[PDB]
C-alpha cells in the first residue's frame, strides 16, 4: 500500500521484481516516481549482512564516478529491514531483448558504450562483477545503468571462471551481451546440455562462428572480446578506444 523513508513517504503502484527483498515502483509527495528496493533482514546470517551494505556502500561512492551506475537517492536500514530509493528505468536489458524481436545498429551501439562505462566504472574500484548478464542493465531514459555488481543462465559465464578471474572476464560476459545483441543468439544458446555447454565454452576446438555482418568493426570486437586466453583477451580501456566506440 505505501512506505515511509528517511521522513518521506511512498506510493507502492506496481512490484517490479522480488528472496528476501522485493522491488518497487513507487511516488513520493510530489508525484515523482522511484524505484524502493525492501529487503527483510529478519533471517540473514552476518555475511549476508556484509555482502548487502558493501553493494549500498559501492552503489553509493561510484554514484559519483559514473551516470551509469543507477542513482541511490535515499536509504534506510535497521536490522529487521532495508528500504533503498533509487531512479525508476523503464525496462531491464534482458526483457527489452526479449521482447524486441530485432535492434537498432545504433541504438545497439549506444548501449554497449553504456555498458563499458558502467563495467569500467566498477573495474576502477577494483570489483570484478564475474555474473554479467542483460537482466544487470536497466534502460533509465535511453541510458543503460549497470544494476549491481555482483556483491550481494550460464551463457555469459567467460571459460576461466569454469577452469577453477579479472576484469578480463567481464570482457567475455560483456561480449556474450553483444553476441546476443548482433546474432539473436548467445554464442553457445545452441547447446540445451548446460554439462556439454561448459565443455563447449572451455575447449578452444569448438570454434566459435562470426556469421559475415555489414559492420566490420563490429564483428572485430565480439572476436575480442571472445578469446578463450583471457591474457589474448580485449582489456575494456582498449575496447574504449576501438573504432565501433569512437566512429560514426
Ligand atoms: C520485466 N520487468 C520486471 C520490467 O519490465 C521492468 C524492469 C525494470 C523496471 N525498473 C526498475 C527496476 C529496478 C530499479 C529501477 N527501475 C532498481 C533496481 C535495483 C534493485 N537492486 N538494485 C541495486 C537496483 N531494479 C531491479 O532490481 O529491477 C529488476 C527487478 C527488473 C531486476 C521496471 Cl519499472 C519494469
Amino acid at each position: 500500500q505505501s512506505m515511509s523513508v528517511k521522513g518521506r513517504i511512498y506510493s507502492i503502484l506496481k512490484q517490479i521484481g522480488s528472496g528476501s527483498s522485493k522491488v518497487f515502483q513507487v511516488l513520493n509527495e510530489k508525484k515523482q516516481i522511484y524505484a524502493i528496493k525492501y529487503v527483510n533482514l529478519e533471517e540473514a546470517d552476518n555475511q549476508t549482512l556484509d555482502s548487502y551494505r558493501n553493494e549500498i556502500a559501492y552503489l553509493n561512492k561510484l554514484q559519483q564516478h559514473s551516470d551509469k551506475i543507477i542513482r541511490l537517492y535515499d536509504y534506510e536500514i535497521t536490522d529487521q529491514y532495508i528500504y533503498m530509493v533509487m531512479e525508476c528505468g523503464n525496462i531491464d536489458l534482458n526483457s527489452w531483448l526479449k521482447k524486441k524481436k530485432s535492434i537498432d545498429p545504433w541504438e545497439r551501439k549506444s548501449y554497449w558504450k553504456n555498458m563499458l562505462e558502467a563495467v569500467h566504472t566498477i573495474h576502477q574500484h577494483g570489483i570484478v562483477h564475474s555474473d554479467l548478464k542483460p537482466a544487470n542493465f536497466l534502460i533509465v531514459d535511453g541510458m543503460l545503468k549497470l544494476i549491481d555488481f555482483g556483491i550481494a543462465t550460464v551463457n555469459y559465464m567467460p571459460p576461466e571462471a569454469i577452469k577453477d578471474i579479472s576484469p578480463k572476464s567481464d570482457v567475455w560476459s560483456l561480449g556474450c551481451i553483444l553476441y546476443y545483441m548482433t546474432y539473436g543468439k548467445t554464442p553457445f544458446q545452441q547447446i540445451i546440455n548446460q554439462i556439454s555447454k561448459l565443455h563447449a565454452i572451455i575447449d578452444p576446438n569448438h570454434e566459435i562462428e562470426f556469421p559475415d555482418i555489414p559492420e566490420k568493426d563490429l564483428q572485430d570486437v565480439l572476436k575480442c572480446c571472445l578469446k578463450r586466453d583471457p591474457k589474448q583477451r580485449i582489456s575494456i580501456p582498449e575496447l574504449l578506444a576501438h573504432p565501433y566506440v569512437q566512429i560514426q
